[PDB]
């Protein structure tokens, strides 16, 4: 008797048969799409209805932030990277009015949640947060980050952050590094999840091991998770888990032990993409541990709705207008 819950994907645009049979199981909690997922605003609308006559309350997220992830293209405006919005003397609030359009665009057509902001620092060296963030300085990063999720919350949508606890120094033959002690990393890269601990909703932790902290990448790092991420930070949301069937990962052993890891380690939902055969190894793991979902989860169903005419209410207006007024929207 345990908590615990699993976010999986589908493979085409609508649902298989073993789709819509293995989305039954309660343990599964939530349902992440990507690219391969996607074709039209009014297609993934059906995708998302097709799924909440099966279940009403699971999650449906998706990665859709500014500049080069941005799933959400044929029907979708673009929005620029967040590297961009910072080089604005009004970049607050245009990081604001990005929120805010963003989440109102991706709830308009069934989803929950988006992964966003990332909350990594841009040094020099990583090349996968590059420019996804939106500054090298920490507390200013930290602040057109929080007017990011002032934007998304005021659209009914949840917050997750990334990557805990910074994966903007961590640089193929093994999963990156970053060997630098706790001291210097609080000092850096710790301290845009320390203000806006309180203001996330949720948490997604980076595929990187800190040798003098703990042994473990953070995702599976009681110490990271548990000790300073809940109880130094005073986090009381939702840890999300990297992926659990991650290409190329260094992780010895089936999705099955993944997630137990990561579930002792502190997190509330397991992720498991692109890999159809370790999603049902992970959920027989959570159907033999017994396990109901997290209190916690609930907090991140977006309050939201489908909606065609959302290009309608007037902020729809000012915050398009504002943003290309800085020459930011195509
Ligand atoms: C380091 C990195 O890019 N992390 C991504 C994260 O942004 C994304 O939300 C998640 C689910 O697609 O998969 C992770 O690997």
């Amino acid at each position: 008797h345990m908590q615990g819950s699993l976010m999986l994907d589908i493979g085409g645009t609508w649902l298989t048969a073993e789709d819509r049979q293995i989305l039954r199981h309660p343990e599964v909690g939530g349902l992440i799409i990507f690219a391969r997922n996607i074709e039209h605003p009014a297609q993934v609308r059906e995708l998302c209805a097709a799924i909440r006559a099966i279940r009403p309350d699971l999650l449906l997220a998706v990665d859709q932030e500014g500049g080069r992830v941005q799933r959400l293209r044929q029907g979708f405006v673009r929005l620029p990277a967040m590297r961009a919005i910072a080089d604005n003397p009004n970049a607050e609030e245009l990081a604001e009015h990005c929120g805010w359009l963003m989440a109102t665009e991706v709830q308009a057509v069934g989803l929950d949640l988006s992964f966003a902001p990332v909350l990594d620092l841009d040094h020099q060296r990583s090349a996968v947060v590059g420019s996804r963030a939106f500054e090298g300085d920490p507390e200013r990063a930290a602040l057109l980050a929080g007017a990011f999720i002032r934007g998304m919350h005021a659209a009914g949508m949840a917050a997750t952050g990334k990557h805990f606890p910074g994966h903007g120094w961590a640089e193929h033959v093994a999963i990156p590094e970053d060997a630098r002690s706790l001291e210097e990393i609080r000092r850096s890269d710790l301290v845009p999840f320390a203000r806006l601990a309180g203001q996330l909703d949720a948490l997604m932790p980076a595929h990187v091991i800190y040798p003098q902290v703990d042994p473990q990448p953070a995702g599976f790092s009681r110490r990271w998770l548990q000790e300073i991420l809940r109880g130094e930070l005073k986090f009381d949301g939702v840890i999300f888990s990297d992926d659990l069937s991650m290409a190329g990962a260094h992780v010895v052993g089936d999705a099955a032990s993944r997630i137990e890891a990561a579930l002792a380690a502190g997190c509330d939902m397991g992720l498991v993409c692109n890999d159809r055969a370790s999603a049902e190894l992970a959920l027989a793991a959570l159907q033999r541990l017994k396990v109901t979902p997290p209190s916690r989860l609930q907090r991140m169903r977006g309050k939201g709705y489908a909606n065609t005419d959302y290009r309608q209410q007037p902020r729809w207006l000012e915050a398009l207008s504002a943003l290309r007024a800085a020459q930011l929207i195509d």
